[PDB]
């Protein structure tokens, strides 16, 4: 992370060992589950690219997922090296502008990452861009390791409607389908895959029942 | 959060990553359960509106609940923009007074939030007002996702009276009913929905038995 | 319909009784089924609005569907009376420009409909605009009377994969859902709702199998 | 279609609505079955490319099959734009020669299609070339939707030999296999997949029995 010091300059404070150990624990227990994507973001907040590399280096043993996060990073960096091209011959005595690889931290020092992150002129938020690239990689890992598909989720005959709602929305988090497909699933598939009685109360509510109206109506049905 | 520095001025210290990661964990495990409302308050204590937005941004994937917390915030801000109207033409060189949107932090910088929070003259506690608005939103989410209704809760034939009391009061926390309805439930419904024997001992106690007297009397009955 | 005669002018030839009787038969046998929408278009080709009214008048007894086709026509005419407003004071000795009601034929003679349909200057195709409005009305009737929902369709244990494909696509024709939802259903729901064996061969094909590849692979499976 | 008028010139008479409605019915009932290919040819006889487009536009809802007929048309037009290249700079006051797209009618007026179809010099039969391209597309649709494969067809123990012959030849119509494979199937597979008794009478006939000899011999066997 970065702390400001007297003179208006900034320095690097290494991520706490227990901040790194929390990340490890999460990846070892949730197995790249939907929750890992937000868990990574909260534990990587205010981090330079250098620190994000260490967090990944602490969870490298999960090689399959790391290979997926690594192929997504290279592509989001290539797109940065195509749409943010070298401006031209950089003047001497000046830091080069960041390339996709600098945003990652692989070809750049943490100080360079800090100089960009806090440029008085055109600050480049290299830490947040790289966290966004890794979140695309982790979300692809959440989908690949997702244990139950949205379609398979079906309310148990006795299962309370809210727990069936809880499992239905958790699988939808993994789904990478178009947002309209997500809206049609929450409005059509969720009434389609409910136990016989809850299905009669939901159809009873009428057309386009909101989730609050559906949860309120099926509370204690079954 | 806010730390005071030499000169009598205040600065902003970003919420710790592990303070943010605790919030995520809670929302991912308690599923907007009654406990989330107090858990949010303890982890948002001494926060500017800016920080409260980040905590919410770390739990955005729970879109249904976030939509409910977001509709409650807009209404508590509209009521602030009606009962705390722009005083009139603000003098130049002065910070504008906060509007419902400034209390949220959406249309305002953290420094402005800090200047109000610590105004030498008429300090506006924007952080606490916004936490109160979100607590109304989370409490509506606790009620919507509540799995068991107060009425359905019924003591098991062998269930110890205290565990039946524990489940009865946990559902009452979710209930948004008038306080008198809450007092009549704790004094009438709790004796009505007890296993046959405990019901005879409670009626034996007499009229208006206190909870302590009821727990003491039914200890070891069944 | 319209025939051209010597002098460069056009006249009206009444729709054949057996062209009208075919329409009746279809509506009496397919019961506003998906097939009725194309059947109407083929039997209403080259028709003035006047003729389209008679076809509808021959199937008026189906009052519920006619009320739906009539509410859709009034709205598509109101939108025409808002986006194609009276240009201004029409000069004397000239036919007024068509309004939503003229496109229908209700407030206009067939000759006026023909004069517009074949205007040397800015011909307005009133017959085709009204056929399009009625097709929106019939398609809403196809959806309302659709007997099986896309989701319910599930391949029989012995049913050949192609017949299950035939029923799956016929229900999709009735579906008015967004096109992406239609693409996700044909690529995901169609493999999800197949009998156990065909489901194993389809997953065997790999990711994004085309319909031809799926029909070829499951031919004779079961 | 095209009618000749006084002066030696030709004009276009729009395909009858009931000629178009027959086509619709067939495609809606035979589901792109082998019979659709001949049914299309008889109902498209003496048609300009313009009319053939309308027939297809009346059966567009069958999107999967239409996509197959559309990919076959583009390829048969590309082959026409490669083997029948623009002759060179066309003289002014003259109709351009037809390209694959003109044969389809997509980039050409019906009058141009008629001028070519009835050129006094080098008439190009654009209507028949496009019908041939669509027949390749429909035949691919017959094969894709074919419900029973030639190999699977096996005479029922009681099924009369002629009905088994009827099903065997109907599946062979769908088969796109080399003609020799078609001759070997009709001479070997048809005796191989007959019920035990008919198989003994057919082997009894001797080597290379004609279909007439086989039908005559197995009449009333079983
Ligand atoms: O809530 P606490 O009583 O303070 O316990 C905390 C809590 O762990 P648990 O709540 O799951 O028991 C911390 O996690 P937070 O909820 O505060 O975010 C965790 O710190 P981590 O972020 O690293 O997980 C820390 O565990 P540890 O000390 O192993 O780092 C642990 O403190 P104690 O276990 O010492 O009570
Ligand atoms: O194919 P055909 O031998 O000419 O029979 C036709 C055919 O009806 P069917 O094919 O269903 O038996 C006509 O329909 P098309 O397929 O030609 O479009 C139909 O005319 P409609 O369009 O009005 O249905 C007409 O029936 P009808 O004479 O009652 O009008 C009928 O002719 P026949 O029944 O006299 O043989």
């Amino acid at each position: 992370p970065v702390q400001q010091t007297g003179g208006g300059n900034y320095i690097h404070v290494p991520l706490s060992p227990r901040t790194l150990n929390a990340w490890v624990k999460l990846v070892e227990d949730k197995k790249f589950g939907a929750e890992v994507v937000p868990g990574f973001q909260a534990l990587s907040e205010g981090c330079t690219p250098y620190d994000i590399n260490q967090m990944l280096n602490c969870v490298g043993d999960h090689q399959a997922a790391m290979q997926i996060i690594r192929e997504i990073i290279n592509d989001e960096a290539a797109d940065w090296d195509a749409q943010h091209p070298i401006p031209g011959p950089l003047p001497a005595g000046q830091l080069r502008d960041p390339r996709g690889s600098d945003i990652a931290g692989t070809t750049s020092t943490v100080e360079e990452q800090i100089q960009w992150m806090y440029r008085p002129q055109n600050p480049v938020p290299v830490g947040n861009i790289y966290r966004r690239w890794i979140q695309i990689g982790l979300q692809k890992c959440v989908r690949m390791y997702n244990p139950t598909n949205i379609l398979d989720v079906k309310q148990g005959p006795k299962e309370p409607f809210q727990s069936y709602v809880d499992r239905f929305y958790k699988s939808l988090r993994a789904e990478q389908t178009d947002p309209a497909v997500k809206n049609w699933m929450t409005q059509t598939l969720l009434i389609q895959n409910a136990n016989p009685d809850c299905k009669l109360v939901l159809k009873g509510l009428g057309m386009n029942p909101t989730l609050e109206e559906m949860l309120t109506a099926c509370q204690g049905v079954g």
